């Protein structure tokens, strides 16, 4: 098998958050498009609760909170994986397939943190990691720098204006979200008070580089028309394109085609300018007959957030529209709406259209499925927590994961076996008012049977003590002692 691989990859697209999974608030037609061709799981989990180390773990194949550096990275962050690693992307280039990355990044570029001049080559980035092509946003569409980077260079600087970057203060002159409100067609909610750019305040100064600022209006479509051109750039030889939207994150600013259409405000917006991207992607592959040999991956980086950084009616328009399912928490949580995510496999005469898989399955084990499936043997080293199961990811077994680790915001563990749930304890808040979203953190053991009580609201650590010592032993076991190690 060396078919074409496309991953559309969703921002904080919540189980509940699309029509596939059941959803009647929202209609994503070309989500359910895919889901009726090809297999949709019900237990698909990210590596994390947040984008980096979702996203560290996904490429790597190693859990991210092995090493310190992979949680939540700033713009300004350096490369998080460095050349000398095996990288999914090698893992496909080496196997003679064309790579491209487009959209959200979020892993860092550059070799110091906060000392990149984004004025010249980008040297390491996506270019030096198995990627042919990259077109990408540094980090989110909330943080700072606000530009796009094609094969690791910054697009559309006027040299007269030179772009600068500071996380550590602002630069003279330059008017913030906080002191020049009036300046905002976008309300802050809580922090997103620095910088303005296209009358949004984002997080992180920076000055300069104006032909090179994005607008946010037309981000899915320039991110999308880039996926688009790659696919037909390489029609004839196997190609892996890792399409990583912005959408559902913040700013949610939509396409003018989609405000208003959803009835839940700019986030609902996002996901049928999201539904629209996918819609792009299945017509391009069906237009050019490349349906007969692709692979297609749709998934999201964590789990939902409604009100995620600013005044954006997300809480007042949301209804009983559910973005996490059924499913306790969101974004940042330990509890199982923070990695429990949409998740639909499509691969014509491989995958049986339509169905469904409760199989306990991680983003963490493609690296090694793609091995299988290219007939590979993977370096020393190379993806090192990354458990092959094309048999589970192509619909052919129920029996998943057998043990899955699972990380949230503050780098607490949970163990599951698909069935039982343990929370190690752990330092943090219970609770983030900022963002209404319950995290699970907690000085006292949890045990949930999610079978019984999926929504996570009866902890029966206490009347299980032998289950509690077997899983709170095996988490160790899984954590050897390699947990917040140097990058
Ligand atoms: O999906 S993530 O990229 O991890 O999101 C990172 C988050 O950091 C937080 O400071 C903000 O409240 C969010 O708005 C978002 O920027
Ligand atoms: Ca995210």
């Amino acid at each position: 098998q060396r078919p074409n691989v496309v991953f559309i990859y969703a921002d904080d697209i919540g189980y509940g958050d699309l029509s596939c999974n059941g959803a009647k608030t929202i209609h994503t037609p070309n989500v359910e498009r895919l889901a009726k061709m090809g297999v949709r799981f019900t237990n698909a989990h990210s590596a994390a609760a947040t984008s980096t180390p979702s996203r560290y773990a996904m490429l790597t194949g190693e859990y991210a909170w092995r090493k310190a550096g992979t949680g939540i990275a700033a713009g300004d962050a350096a490369a998080i994986i460095r050349p000398e690693r095996y990288t999914m992307a090698n893992l496909f280039k080496d196997a003679g397939y064309n790579t491209g990355v487009v959209g959200k990044w979020h892993l860092g570029l550059g070799d110091k943190g906060g000392e990149q001049d984004w004025n010249k080559p980008l040297q390491p980035g996506t270019n030096d990691i198995g990627f042919e092509y990259s077109f990408i946003m540094a980090a989110t569409g909330d943080r700072v720098p606000c530009v796009f980077v094609e094969n690791d260079q910054v697009i559309n600087l006027d040299p007269n204006d030179p772009i600068q970057v500071s996380y550590k203060a602002n630069f003279p002159g330059e008017p913030t979200g906080k002191d020049n409100p009036e300046l905002l067609k976008m309300h802050p909610s809580h922090g997103h008070d620095q910088s303005i750019v296209n009358g949004i305040s984002r997080i992180g100064y920076m000055k300069g580089g104006k032909s090179a600022l994005w607008q946010d209006e037309k981000i899915a479509e320039t991110l999308t028309g880039k996926a688009v051109s790659f696919i037909e750039g390489h029609k004839s030889a196997p190609f892996f394109l890792y399409f990583a939207t912005q959408d559902a994150h913040v700013p949610r600013v939509p396409s003018p085609q989609f405000a208003g259409k959803s009835g839940m405000g700019p986030r609902g917006d996002c996901l049928l300018e999201f539904d629209w991207s996918v819609g792009e992607i299945l017509n391009a592959l069906e237009r050019l007959g490349l349906d007969k040999n692709t692979l297609v991956i749709l998934s999201s980086d964590n789990g939902p957030v409604v009100d995620d950084g600013y005044k954006d009616q997300a809480v007042e328009l949301l209804g009983d529209h559910t973005p996490g399912g059924i499913y306790r928490g969101g974004k940042y949580s330990s509890f199982e709406a923070g990695t429990r995510i949409p998740c639909i496999w499509s691969w014509q005469g491989v995958i049986r259209p339509g169905t469904v898989s409760d199989a306990l399955l991680c983003q963490i084990d493609w690296f090694a499925t793609f091995a299988e499936m290219l007939n590979v043997r993977l370096p020393e080293g190379a993806a090192p927590d990354s458990e092959p199961m094309l048999k589970a990811w192509t619909g052919k077994q129920k029996k998943g994961r057998e043990w899955l680790v699972l990380q949230n915001a503050q780098n607490n563990l949970s163990v599951t076996d698909g069935r039982w749930k343990y929370l190690r304890p752990g330092n943090g808040p219970a609770y983030l008012k900022a963002v209404n979203i319950e995290l699970g953190n907690s000085k006292e053991p949890q045990l949930y049977d999610l079978k019984k009580d999926p929504k996570e609201k009866n902890n029966v650590a206490g009347q299980n003590p032998e289950l509690v010592k077997k899983m709170a032993a095996q988490l160790e076991k899984i954590v050897d002692g390699r947990y917040g190690l140097p990058l």
